[PDB]
C-alpha cells in the first residue's frame, strides 16, 4: 500500500510540491535569476519557481502588508504576497568572521531597509529585499564564504553545532570539523536535493543545539571504551505534531559522523513518506518503523556495518544558552548577549563588527536560542567591548526574561501567520521587567517563553515553561481575532516533554502580560523550595494555570 517512497518503486508524483521536483532539478532556479528575474523583476518571475524552487536558495516571498489572520491560508497567496523576499542566509554553526559579520550589516542596511533578524537555527533572515539585487546580494556573500543554498525547502537546512565549539571547557569534542565536511560534501549537490520535505541537523560538543526536536542529531558523549565522539538521535520535530527524536544506541566517532549523516539522509530520501504534505517529516517514519527498524535499514542498506553501540549523554538539567561571560580553552572570555526575540538591524551587526575589530576578536557565533556570543576577547580590551554592546542594547548580563525569551517572525513578515510575534515582543520584555521585578529575588530558576505566530512552532511552542500558539479565536460572536493558545512546562534535557494544554483557555494580544504575571505569581505562591517551574506544572490544579 502506497506512501510515495522511493525505495518502495512508489517515485511517481502524489503532491504539487513533488509535482514541482520533478521538473529539473530545483536548485537550477539560480541561473534564471541572474539571468533573467533580477533583470525583469517580481512580476516577471513564474509562479512555480517564485513559490517552489526559489527556496532552495533561501528565498521566500514576504507577507503582503495588513492583512491580518483572517486572511491567512493556503487560498488567498496571491493577495498575501509582497512584492519583496525574506532572504535566509545559512550560517552552518552560527560560524562567522568579522569581515562576513561586516557584510551581513551592510547587506541589510544597505538592501533590506536594515532588516537583520538571528533565527533559532544560527542563521539571520533579510526582509524587504528585491530580486535585483539577490544576484548583488550572492556575489557579496560568496567574498566572505556565505551562501544562501538550501537555507529553505526540501533539503537538509541549516546544521546548528554549538556557539562554543572549540573553546567551551565542557565540551566533550569540538565536531565543527564534521559540520564543515558536511557542508563542504553535500550542501548543493544533486543527491540530497531532494527530500520528502525539509530536514534538520544538530552536530555539538555539548547540549545546546535544542538537539532532541531535530531531524538527526550527533551529541558530544565519551564512550568507555573508544573515547569522545558522538551520540546519534534521530527522528525529532516540533510542528503541530511534536515528537521527539530518539537514540539510535549508536556511537560514532567525530571522522565517520559525515559518513553516518549521509547515511541517515539516504534513508530519509529512499524511504520517507512523499504522499500527505503533512506527513513527509522524518519523525512520521521513525514513528512507525521503530528506531530498531531503523537502524536495522540503517545499517544493513546504507552504512553496510553495524554501528558500534554507546551510551546515551548524561542529559543537561538546564538549557544551555551562552548568555553572559565565560572562560576559553584559550584563556580568553567568550561574550553572549540578548537581542529580544532574534531582533538586531543591520546597523547593529556593522556596529558589532567594528567592536570586534577593537577587540582583535575575529570570531562569532550565532545561538540556536537566537542569540549571539563573541569569541577571544582579552581580558584587557573586555568592558570596553561590553559597554560597546550594551550601547547597541546587546545585554550581556540581561533580565531573566529578556535571557529566556524566543518569538518567531510572526504576522509582521510571515504569510503563513494568525498573529504579531517579534514587535510584540519588544514591548512585552521591558513590560515584565518592571511588572516582576518585584519578585525577581525569589524566582533563583529561569522562567522560557516562547512567542509563535502559529502552530508550526518555529520558536519552539511545546518546549518552554511558557509556550504560546497563535490560533485564531472568537470575542462574543461579533468577530474573530487574533490570541493565543498555551502550553505550559515543556522542557528539553533531563526527562524532555512538552507542555500541557489548557481546557478552556485562550489569551489575547494585550493580554500577554497579565497571564505570564499571574501564572508566574501563582507559580510563587504554590510552589516548593527549589522547585522547577516545569515540576510545579505536572502536579499543579487546572485553576492556579488559568
Ligand atoms: C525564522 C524562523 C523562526 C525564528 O525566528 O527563529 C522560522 C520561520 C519560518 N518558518 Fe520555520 N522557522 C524557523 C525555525 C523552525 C523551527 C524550529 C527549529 O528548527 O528548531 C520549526 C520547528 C521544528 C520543526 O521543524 O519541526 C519550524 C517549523 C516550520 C514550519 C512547520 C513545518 C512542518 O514540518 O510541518 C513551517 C512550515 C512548513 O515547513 O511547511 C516553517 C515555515 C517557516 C517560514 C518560512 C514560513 C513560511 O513557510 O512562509 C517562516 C519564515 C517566514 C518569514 O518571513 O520569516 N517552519 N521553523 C526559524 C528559521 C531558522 C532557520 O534558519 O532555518
Ligand atoms: S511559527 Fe508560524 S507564524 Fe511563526 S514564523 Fe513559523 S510559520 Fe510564521
Ligand atoms: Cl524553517
Amino acid at each position: 500500500r502506497n506512501e510515495g517512497q522511493w525505495a518502495l518503486g512508489h517515485r511517481e508524483p502524489l503532491n504539487a510540491n513533488e509535482e514541482l521536483k520533478k521538473a529539473g532539478n530545483p536548485l537550477d532556479v539560480r541561473e534564471r535569476i541572474e539571468n533573467i528575474y533580477a533583470k525583469q523583476g517580481f512580476d516577471s518571475i513564474d509562479k512555480t519557481d517564485l513559490r517552489g524552487r526559489f527556496r532552495w536558495w533561501g528565498l521566500y516571498t514576504q507577507r503582503e502588508q495588513g492583512y491580518d489572520g483572517t486572511w491567512t491560508g493556503d487560498d488567498n497567496i496571491d493577495k498575501l504576497e509582497a512584492k519583496y523576499f525574506m532572504m535566509r542566509v545559512r550560517c552552518d554553526g552560527g560560524a562567522l568572521s568579522a569581515a562576513a559579520l561586516r557584510t551581513l550589516g551592510q547587506i541589510s542596511t544597505e538592501f533590506a531597509r536594515d532588516t537583520a533578524d538571528i533565527s533559532d537555527r544560527q542563521n539571520v533572515q533579510y526582509h524587504w529585499i528585491e530580486v535585483e539585487n539577490v544576484p548583488e546580494i550572492w556575489r557579496r556573500l560568496d567574498d566572505v564564504g556565505l551562501q544562501t543554498t538550501e537555507a529553505c525547502g526540501d533539503c537538509p537546512r541549516v546544521v546548528l553545532g554549538s556557539p562554543l565549539a572549540g573553546e567551551s571547557l565542557d565540551e566533550v569534542l569540538d565536531p565543527t570539523w564534521a559540520i564543515e565536511e558536511i557542508v563542504r560534501r553535500y550542501i548543493g549537490k544533486p543527491d540530497f536535493a531532494d527530500l520528502p520535505r525539509k530536514y534538520k541537523t544538530a552536530i555539538s560538543g555539548l547540549q545546546d543545539v535544542a538537539h532532541e526536536i531535530n531531524d538527526v542529531a550527533f551529541i558530544g558523549v565519551n564512550h568507555p571504551e573508544h573515547g569522545p565522539g558522538l551520540d546519534l538521535w534521530v527522528g525529532g520535530g516540533l510542528s503541530t505534531n511534536p515528537m521527539l527524536a530518539q537514540r539510535v544506541g549508536a556511537w560514532v566517532p567525530l571522522g565517520e559522523v559525515p559518513e553516518v549523516w549521509a547515511a541517515v539522509t539516504s534513508v530519509f530520501r529512499d524511504y520517507g513518506y512523499r504522499r500527505l504534505r503533512a506527513k513527509a517529516r522524518l519523525k512520521f517514519l521513525i514513528k512507525d518503523w521503530g528506531i530498531a527498524k531503523f537502524r536495522e535499514v540503517l545499517e544493513t542498506e546504507y552504512l553496510k556495518r553495524p554501528l558500534i553501540d554507546g551510551p546515551a549523554p548524561e542529559p543537561v538539567k538546564h538549557p544551555i544558552d551562552h548568555v553572559g561571560v565565560q572562560r576559553l580553552k584559550n584563556g580568553l572570555n567568550a561574550v553572549g548577549v540578548a537581542p529580544i526575540a532574534g531582533r538586531v538591524s543591520g546597523t547593529i551587526l556593522t556596529a558589532v563588527a567594528d567592536l570586534m575589530a577593537r577587540a582583535g576578536s575575529d570570531r562569532i557565533r550565532f545561538t540556536p536560542y537566537q542569540k549571539l556570543v563573541i569569541l577571544d576577547i582579552p581580558d584587557a580590551l573586555l568592558d570596553d567591548l561590553i559597554a560597546g554592546l550594551d550601547a547597541l542594547g546587546l545585554q550581556s548580563r540581561p533580565s531573566h526574561w529578556r535571557r529566556n525569551l524566543m518569538a518567531c517572525s510572526g504576522i509582521e513578515f510571515c504569510k503563513l501567520s494568525f498573529a504579531e510575534t517579534r514587535v510584540r515582543a519588544q514591548h512585552l520584555v521591558p513590560e515584565l521587567e518592571r511588572r516582576l521585578e518585584d519578585i525577581n529575588s525569589q524566582l533563583d530558576v529561569p522562567i522560557t517563553v516562547n512567542i509563535n505566530g502559529c502552530p508550526n512552532s518555529c520558536a519552539r511552542i511545546q518546549i518552554a515553561d511558557i509556550g504560546f500558539k497563535g490560533q485564531m479565536i472568537d470575542d462574543g460572536h461579533g468577530g474573530s481575532v487574533e490570541g493565543f493558545q498555551v502550553h505550559l512546562g515543556g522542557h528539553l534535557g533531563l526527562d524532555a516533554g512538552f507542555g500541557r494544554k489548557l481546557r478552556q483557555h485562550k489569551v489575547t494580544s494585550d493580554e500577554l502580560g497579565d497571564y505570564i504575571d499571574r501564572v508566574v505569581r501563582n507559580f510563587v505562591k504554590h510552589r516548593s523550595e527549589g522547585e522547577r517551574f516545569a515540576q510545579w506544572v505536572i502536579r499543579a490544579e487546572e485553576d492556579d494555570l488559568r
